């Protein structure tokens, strides 16, 4: 069967915790109270979520809530659980307060409310020293939540939230996100089909923190390229063609004999031959002023299909990529 596989940094975070930190369920729910909360206007959605703009009664604060449809509300404890452990940390929307509707028994989780530049402003605004910026701020939250032995698992534009009149960033939606424990076989069909790594897409469950790199490489790979998603697959399958596309099928094959990888049995009728492609394919008059060797070296050491040879969070905060960004 397939070759076992563990993550190089922060392997044992997770054994050091105690037992029975483990066993949440019907364990410190602590509902607050629903009636200190205005709703005051749609903010937007998640795929199992509502997310709306909200006043604090007993004190006037603007906060948001974000109200759980029965998918996400089935994992709330997990969610919640993650949210609590990385409260205050680098970058971390912070989770305020916890409530349920007593008409249709829903819950929703309340947080800090916090500024989100239009998607169409940020798109046509940000510069090449904005996304080493905001690159730098998602890494320090990667990297705290990896040290912390959490992995996000859906690292993506839409989990971001930018702030760019204070250049402040805060990296959300924490309902896919999970503990990682070496050698834990982990369920596949997570992130979004745009940013999954080839390790979800050729059903390879031993993976680790090292997935959120990739994402953050399709998401990098999209700023710069000014190309929304990066890889388009039409379904899973497609999506590691369109991947084949750009890194070519040589360093793929690689990389399923080395972890015993066995493919869906039509895999060369849909895979076909391709060479890696060359980044400047990618580079034009309308987005050279975001491309560097620097940027395209960053994005090489990020976008490979071997998770173990990817940067982690600490290592990519090292790369020449952001010698420029004030630190
Ligand atoms: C391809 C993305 C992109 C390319 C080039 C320049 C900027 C962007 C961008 C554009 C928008 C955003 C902001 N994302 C937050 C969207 C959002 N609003 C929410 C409201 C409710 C719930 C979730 C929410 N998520 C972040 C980004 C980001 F993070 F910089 F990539
Ligand atoms: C249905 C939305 C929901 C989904 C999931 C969890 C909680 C709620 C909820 C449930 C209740 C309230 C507070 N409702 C107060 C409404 C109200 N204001 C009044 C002012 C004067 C007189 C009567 C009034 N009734 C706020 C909320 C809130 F803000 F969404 F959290
Ligand atoms: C142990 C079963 C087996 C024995 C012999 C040959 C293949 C497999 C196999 C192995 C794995 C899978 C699961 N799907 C593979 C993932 C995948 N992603 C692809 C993307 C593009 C092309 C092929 C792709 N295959 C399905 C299969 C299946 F369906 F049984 F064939």
């Amino acid at each position: 069967g397939p070759v076992p596989s563990r993550a190089r940094v922060y392997t044992d975070v997770n054994t050091h915790r105690p037992s029975e930190y483990w066993d949440y369920e019907s364990h410190v729910v602590e509902w607050g109270n629903q009636d200190d909360y205005q709703l005051v206007r749609k903010l937007g959605r998640g795929k199992y979520s509502e997310v709306f703009e909200a006043i604090n009664i007993t004190n006037n604060e603007k906060v948001v809530v974000k109200i759980l449809k029965p998918v996400a509300a089935a994992k709330i404890k997990r969610e919640i659980k993650i949210l609590e452990n990385l409260r205050g940390g680098p970058n971390i929307i912070t989770l305020a307060d916890i409530v349920k509707d007593p008409v249709s028994r829903t819950p929703a989780l309340v947080f800090e409310h916090v500024n989100n530049t239009d998607f169409k402003q940020l798109y046509q605004t940000l510069t090449d020293y904005d996304i080493r910026f905001y690159m730098y701020e998602i890494l320090k939250a990667l990297d705290y939540c990896h040290s912390m032995g959490i992995m996000h698992r859906d690292v993506k534009p839409h989990n971001v939230m930018i702030d760019h009149e204070h250049r402040k960033l805060r990296l959300i939606d924490w309902g896919l996100a999970e503990f990682y424990h070496p050698g834990q076989e982990y369920n596949v069909r997570v992130a979004s089909r745009y940013f999954k790594g080839p390790e979800l897409l050729v059903d390879y469950q031993m993976y680790d923190y090292s997935l959120d790199m990739w994402s953050l490489g399709c998401m990098l790979a999209s700023m710069i390229f000014r190309k929304e998603p990066f890889f388009h697959g039409h379904d899973n399958y497609d999506q590691l063609v369109r991947i084949a596309k750009v890194l070519g099928t040589e360093d793929l094959y690689d990389y399923i004999d080395k972890y015993n990888i066995e493919l869906d049995p039509r895999f060369n009728d849909i895979l076909g031959r391709h060479s890696r492609k060359r980044w400047e394919r990618f580079v034009h008059s309308e987005n050279q002023h975001l491309v560097s060797p620097e940027a395209l070296d960053f994005l090489d050491k990020l976008l490979r299909y071997d998770h173990q040879s990817r940067l982690t969070a600490r290592e990519a905060m090292e790369h020449p990529y952001f010698y420029t960004v004030v630190k």
